[PDB]
């Protein structure tokens, strides 16, 4: 009777032991993005879970990643390749011509330049990954090998020759080598590690936004017959809206009877490789424009606005999109606010707004000699590329730049001078590209109904300001009756000094005039235009939301909005590629 | 012009860290086969190289499997089995009636002995490991991951009921968990490490020859066009004779233009999984019989041929086999000599060469339960199953077994008993057998042109033996009058017991006695046989060798015939799946 | 392919086919989709087995029950592996014999 219980417990040892071979087992790993931006590069850390089964390989399951912390910023990549440039390829590699032929005597000063980056963008990413995992998964984590994906964005694309190429073979290189002492076997390859298009950058928001909402399942969503009794399969897939720093991405899906013109086509994410056959065929519009950035914009804009003798009055230009109250030496040259209440404008020609439009439209780029007319739709730019980069960078009869703080003004300037210029500067073509030149074309000839998000640091946090003022309402849902009202309230408020610095006395409120804020009505223009465009289609989407993080189920965080998960999803969803090159190749390839 | 040949060490840099990402690398890797056989248990460790691509995933380069070292023989499976069953299991649980229920109370004590079994296992090869690796090596083959596939042969398979089933599970979770200090990530899983029938012995041992003879390449051997236009891909694969002591093996390709019984069927290696689709279609005629092999045939020998009257005079048994001026008791047991020379028999039912046969022979196992007609053969060869097991390993009446050395009777009666019996034991029915009953039926209706390769310590003994005595030649190939000659007078020697334990006098020289050579000349007789058999069928083989080494054009050691290598292949050869399994999946999979 | 002799077991696992088909068993989908005790996506038929007892031949055919032991000298046949039903449908293992 008591030798009965034993017999049980033996049935269950033997059961334990059966459904341990039997089920699939998960395991942690680490994934790191390193974004290398114009200013600065930082890594980002993620944490999800594997699964795999007795018969049957490795995958990563896709809900389960989650961000587990960004980094210190560390040095840009542009700025690194600009100090070896300067120190081993003349003093005038910018201004005369450059013998590249000579440069190779240096790769490895170059090399070693690049292993003080690296080495600390290892040792930040393994502070993160000890604080954040528990003992459990650090082991695991440890096991596994952790993926590293380098993206470098705007900084680097200006770059010719062979410099940017013979940098990533060493950026990989020293990826490829960690040191042994932490015991997290980093690993990455050139399919991860690589410069991105701007275009790529929103395809990969893209598919990070519609994942981290739940619109891209495994299975489909719904799956109809249609009007010719054939079965068709569909996702309800949200279009994103990206303001960075360098370029402003927009990409939706397109809508279905929709007539292309040529030379704009639909990008279709299976055929570009960038979605699996096993998700519904996604056709989308991808744009990026380099005028759209917030900073390339506000170096075009000081250099088509302040050539307005309408705003150019007397040596003065008045600049509707900054607050009254605000002076400024005439130049696009980075703002710094000091402490006790002085502007300092930067002459440093590196640290300057209209740098990077001016550097493309230079003698020294292939792309302007290539074909005659691009150097003229660039001059009709005002960035002559056969005048000199001093000439490029500035306006003459100007002294300085003072803050008329006029909405309207500023609305139908940002309209006219950026967001559908008659002559737009030129629209990069390529396969994750559709081909428009700036926002006016692509909602007059392709819109769509498909649901919209605002993303963007400063696109953010203006609305949510306002929101916090009272000026809008907390469930703003892109009414621009109220948001040109509550603009027009925001940026006609005036920056004074009661001793304790500049500060912009709002009705209810006082805000600190940083060089991140001071024209940040430009944004916010750039927004009520944005929302009048998608007004005025064919097609309008069926709701438009602000968002920046994207909460879990669980009810806490998951991860940022933006092109990292992104670049995650389109290695990791391929899942026998990823298996083999993750798992099968993966780290011990480095042995 | 001096620091020149500075650009060319900088141009050599990159091209050697970019050479270093767009090439294949080569990684050691160990695979260790436990052989699970009927009297012991023994570690065999193997090492291979694996290479791994970019843009692809890893695999095993199957020429590289080398055999690094055997291990020691430890206890057989068999042997905890019975040990268990004796300490636990009713006594006389082999005579009595099962009631297996309550033996789930003792699955600890099973997992006891199997972990103290599996311990010794591990360690065995962890010594050999150790020992056989380079540095280098070594630090691969940990980070790799040990696949290890554990095989019980036979003495296993007959138990019943849940057994054997349940000591797997735990043999595999044994595996699944080494000791993390000696850093061998040891694993495997249900697919590798299982009890294999003699038919899947004999297919791996099939594949292991034509393998290693480099015959199994990539690539085929000869593309012809045929008769109907059609595009042929073909491979010239080579027959092999396994003939071990629970078993014969015999399996070669199939003949062109058979016709086979409507009760037999060629084993193609596609369809049943044991070679993939990318090589040429492999038709095979493949056999096992538990009735040959040197311990069953010894004992079906003895009891058909002292149940003969023409070799029973008074208690005494005329054994043509064994040579004159050998006696000894009249049974089945385990010969031993001595250290004077005193030819004794074991009297133990479970060191008896007859065990294995009276074992399927008994009203116990179900298999005569369920065909009432399998009762019959059991009683025509001699082993009636109404009898107990005492009676079934008896002849009564019958006290010395005295040798005849007459080695032309001796062929006859392997011939007329064993070869090709009229009431062979029963066929095994299963994917890998082609369902043949008897030697004599498989030259007769299946005979081949391929040439044939006799593997078996029994079977190179018999050769090698006479060629050290010279009474074969140095270059011997099969030829049947050179055979018989030197048969004859190997045979007919007298053995008598000198200051030396027992020794054979040969005309020129003299050998050694043992309990593994007494009875030399019945495997000497089964050696004729065959070739008889092989030169009478219709069809008959190119050439014919004896191997057991295989060894490489180049210097020596790659690795031994048998079905080691074959367990390896059938794994290896699939390289999708194996990379899942292997590098996937794999150890990680254990955490 | 097509006009050949066919074997009393074929015959057999022909008529399984005709029956499970014209009953509504055998469709493109699958009749059930769960998943087992070891969280494993499984998709199931439930067939109906025949007894044709003819002039010359009796064939029984049924599906192989959940858990069942067979003799060693004795197999499950799969219409998969011998090529009798296409892969696309739920795995089809069965018990089939013709007895003169």
């Amino acid at each position: 009777a008591e030798t009965e219980k034993h017999i049980s417990a033996g049935k269950a040892r033997l059961q334990d032991l059966r459904d341990a071979e039997r089920r699939c087992h998960d395991a942690w790993q680490a994934i790191v993005v390193i974004d290398g931006g114009s200013s600065a590069t930082r890594t980002n850390v993620f944490l999800a879970k594997t699964r795999s089964c007795p018969r049957g390989g490795r995958h990563i399951d896709p809900d389960s990643i989650r961000l587990l912390g960004a980094g210190k910023r560390f040095a840009g990549l542009r700025g690194v390749l600009e100090s070896w440039l300067d120190a081993y390829a003349g003093e005038d590699w910018e201004s005369r011509s450059v013998d590249s032929k000579r440069l190779f005597q240096h790769v490895p000063e170059m090399e070693d330049s690049a292993r003080g980056l690296m080495q600390l963008l290892e040792d930040d990413a393994v502070r993160i990954l000890d604080e954040k995992l528990t003992e459990e998964q650090k082991v695991q984590v440890q096991a596994m090998g952790v993926p590293v994906l380098l993206c470098s964005t705007a900084g680097v694309r200006d770059f010719h020759d062979w410099y940017r190429e013979a940098l990533f073979v060493i950026l990989r290189f020293l990826i490829n080598h960690p040191k042994p002492g932490h015991g997290y076997k980093f690993f990455t390859n050139p399919e991860w590690t690589r410069p991105i298009t701007g275009a790529e950058e929103g395809l990969y928001a893209f598919l990070a936004l519609n994942h981290l909402s739940g619109r891209l399942g495994e299975d489909p969503a719904r799956c109809y017959v249609d009007e010719y009794g054939m079965k068709q399969c569909r996702n309800d897939l949200v279009g994103v809206v990206e303001v960075g720093g360098a370029s402003t991405q927009i990409v939706f899906p397109l809508q279905d009877g929709t007539a292309l013109p040529s030379s704009i086509r639909a990008v279709n994410l299976q055929h570009e490789r960038f979605l699996p056959s096993r998700f519904p065929s996604a056709d989308v519009i991808s744009v990026s424009f380099m005028q759209l950035g917030v900073a390339s914009s506000s170096g075009l804009f000081f250099k088509e606005l302040c050539s307005n003798a309408e705003f150019r009055h007397q040596g003065i230009c008045y600049n509707p999109c900054i607050f009254r109250g605000f002076r400024q030496a005439c130049s696009a040259g980075d703002v710094e606010i000091l402490p006790d209440g002085t502007i300092v404008v930067d002459e440093d020609v590196r640290k300057n707004k209209l740098k990077p439009v001016a550097t493309y439209c230079s003698a020294n780029n292939p792309e302007i000699s290539f074909k005659a007319m691009n150097e003229i739709q660039c001059r009709v730019n005002k960035i002559d590329p056969t005048k000199s980069l001093a000439e490029r960078l500035r306006i003459d009869d100007c002294f300085q730049i003072v803050g008329t703080g006029d909405f309207d003004t500023c609305q139908a300037q940002v309209e006219e001078l950026l967001v559908s210029p008659r002559f737009p500067l030129p629209a990069n073509i390529e396969a994750a590209s559709s081909g428009f030149e700036s926002v006016g074309q692509v909602f007059k000839f392709a819109s769509t109904a498909s649901p919209m998000v605002i993303t963007g640091g400063a696109m953010y946090a203006s609305i949510s300001t306002m929101q916090g003022l009272g000026l809008l309402p907390k469930d703003f849902q892109g009414d621009l009756e109220q948001l040109i009202a509550a603009s027009r309230t925001y940026c006609s408020s005036p920056v004074v000094n009661n001793g304790d610095g500049l500060v912009i006395q709002l009705p209810n409120a006082e805000q600190k005039l940083t060089s991140m804020n001071y024209d940040l009505c430009k944004t916010i223009a750039l927004t009520v235009s944005l929302l009048q465009h998608m007004e005025a289609g064919e097609h309008k989407p069926s709701s438009i939301s602000w968002q920046k993080t994207v909460v879990g189920p669980d009810g806490k965080p998951r991860a940022d909005l933006g092109w990292h998960v992104g670049a995650i999803l389109h290695r990791v969803l391929f899942t026998e590629e990823w298996g083999r090159t993750a798992y099968e190749t993966g780290f011990t390839y480095n042995m």
